[PDB]
C-alpha cells in the first residue's frame, strides 16, 4: 500500500538556505538585503532599489538574524527559537516622521518566527505554533490569531494576507498543503477559510507572492506558475510554465518579483541549484505568461490564450478599484480594449468555419457595438441565420441592458 | 502500526468497466451510450429515449473513447494516453440544425482524461496534469483552472457544476473523498470548496449526479443516496437506502435518475454484481424514498419524514426561481398546501396525544393562515389551554410580518 512521505519544511521568499555562508536575505521590488557570517564575524547589508527612501547602508548582525523582509518605509529582521536565547523580530522603520524609527519584539520561549511580511503601514509574523500576531509600523501590536496546521509560509500586500499551511500528511511522494486569505481592512474578513492548495503531482512548493498590483500567486517545482482569478470564485488559475523556459534540467528558476499588467515575470535562471549563487551575482531576466491550454501551436489557441490573459489582466484592477487603492488606467484600457479585439477575430475565424454556435457562443460575452459589428460580419457572404440570430441575442441583452 | 488505504481509481457516472466486451458507457436522463472491445476491433452505439432528439447511431474510431456523456444537446466523448500519442477530446452536436454536427480536439502531450462531463451550453473534462479544462460544445475553450489532487469523477446539469476528488487516503477500508462545486453563471460562483465527502464508514464513491431538478446527488457503495439541501447552508442530506427494498433480492441497485414530482429513483437492478450487464435489456426499477428519521414505523414516525422530504427536495425550486430559471410553480403551489395540511393532522394528532407542547412547536412552523386554521382546529377540539397561547403566537407572527 501507499507509504507517507516525510514534511517538507517551511521557507521564507526571497531568503536564500542559511547553510552557505553568503547569503541572500529577501529579495523585494523595493530593494535587496544580503547577508555574510563566517568563523569570526557576522554582517548584513541593505540596498534599495530607489535611494531617495533610503541610502544603501550596511548593518550589523546582533540578534542572528534569519529572516527578513522590506517594504518602501520599513525593514523586518526576525529569527527562529532557541533555547539559550528568544526568538525576536527587530523593525526599522527608517522613514519615520518621529523617535518611532525601530522597535523590537521578543518572543516566548519556544516561540519562534518562521515567516514575516510586510505591508501599508502594517507588519505580520508567524510560529510554528500554529499562530500568527500582527503589528503597526509606528510600534503598536495589533490582533493575534491561530492557524488551522503547521504553518510553512505567508505573504502579503496592501491590507491583505496569504497564509500557506500543512493540513496533513502525503502518500508516494504527494504533500498535503492548504491556504488562507486574510483581509485587514474597514471591516476585517476571510475570503478564504483554509482550502487545500492546487500544487502539481509530486511537487514541492517552492515560492509564494504577490504581483506588484496586489494579487496573490505562487509557483512550485514543476514551473507552474499560478493565481488567484477571482472572476471564477477565488480559483487558482495557471498563469506560466517555467520549466518550458528552462533549458533542461540543469535551469530552476529563482522568482524576484512579478507584475501582472505590464507583463515582467522577474527571475534567474539558478544552474545546478535551487537557489542562485551569492557570488557572483547573476542578473534577473524577463520572462513572459504562457497558458496550459490544449494546441497552443495554433494561431487560435494563441489568441484564445490571448483573450484568456486580458480578461484577468483587468479583474484585479477592477479589484484595485473596489477595495480603494490606486492603479494606471492604461493597464486597464489594454486589457479591456484588447479582449474584444482577439474575441472579435475568434469569432471572425468561426464565422469563416460557418459554425454559427461557435459565433453565438462567443458573442455572447461581446459588448453591443461588436455584436452589431459581428452581424455585419455574418451580413458578409450572406449568412441570414447567423445575422438574425446575433440580432436576437442583441436584442435580448438590450432587454436587460 | 496504522494502514493507509489506496486511493479509489477514477469512474465515470452511467457505466460498467470493462469486464465486459460490450459493456455501458452512458446511462442518461435522455439516452444511452455504448462501448464495445475485442481482441482486433472497437466500436460505439449511441441511442436516445425518443428517436425524435436523434436516431440510433454507430460510431467507431482506432482510438479507445473510452470516457463518454450524454445530453439534450451533444454527446460528449474521451480517450486515454497511449505510447504513439495523447489523449483526444470529441463532441457529438447532434441535435444541432445544420452541418456542424461534430468537433473534435486533442491535449498536450503526455495528458490523460479521467472524466468529462456535460451542461447547458458546457463541457469539461478532468485532466491528469491536475488541471480542470473547460469548454463549449461548440468548441470555444473557456476557463483552465487547478485542482488539488486526482479527480475521480464529473458530473453537471444547467449551470452548476460537480467535481470530487481525493484530499489524503484513508485508513483500513476507509477513504478520503472531497468535493468541489462551481456554478458558471455570469457572475459565478463556488458553493463547495474542497470539502471532505460524507460517505458510509468502509465504502467506496458508487455513482454521481444531478436529480431532474439540478440538485446533486450521488450514492455511495452501500447503497445510501444523499443530497445536497442547499437552502440548510449546503449540507448533505441522506435520502434513501437501495440495498434494502424488494427484499434485497438484487445485489445491487444501479442507479439512473431522479425526480421529485411524481418521487422516483429509477435504477436498474443487479444480481450478483455492482453493475448490469449489456445484453438482454434489462427492465427499469422505479422505488420511493426513505428518509432515515427515527422511531419510523406504526405511520407516526413515517408522517414526520413526509413533512421533511418536501422541503429537502424543495428548497432547490426557491433557488431555480429566484435566480431567474425555469421551474415547476405546480411543484411550489402542490407543496406549500401539503405542508399545511400534514402539520395541521400533526397538531392534531399531538392534541389527541394531550402532548400540547409539539402542538405549539408544530404552529410555530406554520404559515400565518395556518395559525388561525390551528386556533379553530383548537377550538373544535376543545382545548383552550392550547388555544390561548397559540393566539398569542399568532399575534406574534402577525407582529413579525
Amino acid at each position: 500500500g501507499p507509504m507517507p512521505t516525510p514534511r517538507q519544511k517551511p521557507f521564507q521568499s526571497g531568503s536564500t538556505p542559511l547553510h552557505l555562508t553568503h547569503r541572500f536575505m529577501v529579495w523585494n521590488s523595493i530593494g535587496i538585503i544580503r547577508c555574510y557570517n563566517d568563523e569570526q564575524d557576522n554582517a548584513i547589508d541593505v540596498e534599495f532599489h530607489d535611494t531617495s527612501i533610503h541610502h544603501a547602508t550596511h548593518l550589523s548582525n546582533t540578534l542572528n538574524y534569519t529572516i527578513a523582509d522590506l517594504s518602501h518605509e520599513a525593514i523586518l529582521l526576525a529569527c527562529e527559537s532557541t533555547d539559550e536565547l528568544a526568538s525576536k523580530l527587530h523593525c526599522l522603520h527608517f522613514s519615520s516622521w518621529d523617535s518611532s524609527k525601530e522597535w523590537i519584539i521578543d518572543l516566548p520561549q519556544n516561540e519562534d518566527i518562521e515567516a514575516i511580511c510586510l505591508g501599508q503601514g502594517w507588519a505580520a509574523a508567524a510560529t510554528s505554533a500554529l499562530l500568527l500576531r500582527l503589528f503597526t509600523i509606528g510600534g503598536v501590536q495589533k490582533e493575534v490569531f491561530s492557524l488551522a496546521g503547521p504553518v510553512v509560509s505567508m505573504a502579503g500586500h496592501g491590507e491583505q494576507l496569504f497564509i500557506v499551511y500543512h493540513r496533513g500528511t502525503g502518500f508516494d511522494g504527494d504533500q498535503c498543503l492548504g491556504v488562507q486569505l486574510l483581509e485587514l481592512g474597514k471591516k476585517k474578513k476571510q475570503i478564504l477559510h483554509g482550502d487545500p492548495l492546487p500544487l502539481t503531482r509530486k511537487s514541492y512548493l517552492a515560492w509564494i507572492g504577490f504581483s506588484a498590483e496586489g494579487t496573490p500567486c505562487y509557483v512550485d517545482s514543476e514551473g507552474i506558475v499560478r493565481m488567484l482569478n477571482r472572476g471564477l470564485g477565488n480559483t487558482w488559475t495557471p498563469i506560466c510554465n517555467t520549466r518550458e523556459h528552462c533549458k533542461g534540467k540543469s535551469d530552476h528558476y529563482w522568482v524576484v518579483g512579478i507584475h501582472e499588467n505590464p507583463q515582467q515575470l522577474r527571475c534567474i535562471p539558478c544552474k545546478g541549484s535551487r537557489f542562485p549563487p551569492t557570488l557572483p551575482r547573476p542578473a534577473v531576466a524577463i520572462l513572459s505568461f504562457k497558458l496550459p491550454y490544449c494546441q497552443i501551436a495554433t494561431e487560435k489557441g494563441q489568441m484564445e490564450e490571448q483573450f484568456w490573459r486580458s480578461v484577468i489582466f483587468h479583474n484585479h484592477l477592477d479589484y484595485l478599484a473596489k477595495n480603494g487603492y490606486e492603479y494606471e488606467e492604461s493597464t486597464k484600457n489594454q486589457a479591456t480594449k484588447e479582449q474584444q479585439e482577439l474575441l472579435m477575430k475568434m469569432l471572425a475565424l468561426s464565422c469563416k468555419l460557418e459554425r454559427e454556435f461557435r459565433c453565438v457562443e462567443l458573442a455572447d460575452l461581446m459588448t453591443q457595438n461588436a455584436v452589431n459589428l459581428a452581424i455585419k460580419y455574418a451580413s458578409r457572404s450572406r449568412k441570414l441565420i447567423l445575422a438574425q440570430k446575433l440580432s436576437e441575442l442583441a436584442v435580448e441583452k438590450a432587454a436587460e441592458l
